[PDB]
């Protein structure tokens, strides 16, 4: 019904993908989820919530016939999710995040009817607080925080808060502390994707690792350290899960080429950072902390994470790289997984992503290419996705 077009160079999709266009002007949309009514909630930050209503002529044809502000909070930045029976829509500001009663026979919420259920988040540089519920286990929501700076001494100690992921039981529910969580993971530097996998209940993240990278002073921040896709076991269950995975003592290998005193090291292999705390050693890294299952191309910058219903295939948003002379990312990518839900590729591949949507010509980005941020599926399978710094949704779908 209406002819939405894209301004710059158009995303590229690989054979057998079509996508769409179906909404622009939004402020900087990031989490997105469908509502029971098949209404799609856009958290848009600085503006809030809001739901666009759609028309659907099947495939990639949908059309925005009206949206809506069901939350009106400009402190909303980034983390969206909504209950399994539709009833409680939960979003966070830097500090809070907040759970709401959503009335789905009128798409209203009464502000009135808000409520704190998880607090003491903040702190400076990463501000986004994303939120996953569990389909698994519906009663849990999980928690990812970044750091205070992009070398966070607070991230050494672990009730600090800083650069980990929490799992809440929010059916026991004045707010949880933050740390009163489960500790699905630390040292985490600011992993924004955090996804379950179908197959098993496997509970996945993706990372945006250390800028301005040295190692023994020489600057390898071009092509490392690599962005990494980390697992963390089982909600419920302790095996593979809690640990620490790093940051910011211990870095992932993506590129060996150059890099000083490489030794036995293969990509995927973490190696201890240059400022590591004193004694922190290769060997430390190795023996102490839990290396990424996948590593993916240095600064791409990975945002969202969702598995297909298969549990077969996870797509992840490159968001794009900011510093690196060429840039990279910009970017919708697949990664193949078994029945044992795990990824089919090795830990030391450099070829695991799988081009889906890329941008035609990468020197352009990031100002005339799309930044794709949030990942949903609706009741059929199309995907749909958010690209913030264009205020855009695009659907995608196999042709
Ligand atoms: C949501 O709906 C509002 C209201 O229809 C849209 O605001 C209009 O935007 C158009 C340009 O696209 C303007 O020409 C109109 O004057 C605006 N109307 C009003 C009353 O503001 C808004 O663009 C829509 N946004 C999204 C994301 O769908
Ligand atoms: C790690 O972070 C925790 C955060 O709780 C620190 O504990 C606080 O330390 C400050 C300053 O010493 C005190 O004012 C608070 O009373 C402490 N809070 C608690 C819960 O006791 C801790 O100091 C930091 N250092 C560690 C523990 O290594
Ligand atoms: C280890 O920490 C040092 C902190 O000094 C970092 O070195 C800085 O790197 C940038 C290059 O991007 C220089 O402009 C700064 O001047 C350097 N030191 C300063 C601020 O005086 C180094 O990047 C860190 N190595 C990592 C993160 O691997
Ligand atoms: C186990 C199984 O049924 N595999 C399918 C796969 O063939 C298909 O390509 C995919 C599409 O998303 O969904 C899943
Ligand atoms: C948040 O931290 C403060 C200490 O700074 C603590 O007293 C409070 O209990 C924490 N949050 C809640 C609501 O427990
Ligand atoms: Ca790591």
């Amino acid at each position: 019904t209406n002819n939405l077009q894209v301004t710059y160079p158009a995303p590229v999709a690989a054979d057998g993908w079509e996508y769409r266009l179906i909404s622009t002007g939004l402020t900087a949309p990031r989490s997105i989820v469908f509502d029971s009514t098949g209404g799609l909630l856009v958290l848009d930050a600085g503006v809030g919530v809001r739901r666009l209503t759609l028309q659907d002529n099947g495939g990639t044809c949908l059309s925005v016939t009206a949206n809506a502000t069901l939350i009106a909070d400009t402190a909303l930045n980034h983390g969206l999710a909504i209950s399994a029976d539709g009833g409680t829509i939960y979003a966070s500001t830097v500090n809070d995040v907040y759970a709401y009663t959503y009335n789905e026979q009128t798409n209203t919420v009464d502000p009135t009817t808000r409520r704190t259920v998880v607090t003491n988040m903040t702190n400076t540089d990463h501000v986004t607080r994303t939120l996953l519920l569990s389909s698994r286990l519906p009663n849990e929501l999980l928690v990812s925080r970044g750091s205070a700076a992009n070398e966070d001494p607070q991230a050494r100690n672990v009730t600090s808060g800083h650069s980990q992921i929490r799992a809440y039981d929010i059916s026991t529910l004045p707010p949880f502390d933050f740390v009163a969580g489960t500790l699905i993971g630390w040292g985490l530097r600011d992993s924004v994707g955090v996804g379950e996998n179908p197959t098993n209940g496997g509970i996945w993240s993706v990372e945006n690792s250390v800028d301005d990278l040295t190692r023994e002073g020489v600057d390898v921040h071009q092509d490392n350290p690599g962005e990494e896709l980390n697992f963390h076991g089982i909600l419920g269950n302790t095996a593979n899960q809690g640990g620490n995975y790093g940051y910011p003592d211990c870095y992932a290998l993506w590129s060996t080429a150059g890099f000083p005193d490489l030794g036995a090291l293969e990509v995927g292999d973490q190696f201890a950072s240059d400022n590591a705390t004193a004694g922190v050693t290769d060997a430390t890294c190795n023996t102490n902390f839990v290396d990424p299952r996948l590593v993916f191309q240095a600064h791409v910058s990975p945002l969202d994470i969702k598995f297909n219903t298969n549990g077969t295939t996870a797509y992840i948003t490159f968001h794009g790289s900011t510093d690196r002379t060429t840039p990279v990312g910009y970017s919708i990518v697949s990664v193949a997984f078994g029945l044992n839900g795990q990824p089919t590729s090795p830990m030391d591949s450099t070829t695991a992503a799988n081009n889906i949507l890329t941008s035609p010509d990468l020197t352009q980005c990031p100002d005339d290419c799309f930044t794709p941020v949030g990942l949903t599926f609706d009741t059929i399978g199309r995907l749909f996705f958010s690209s913030d710094s264009t205020g855009e949704i695009f659907v995608l779908q196999q042709s």
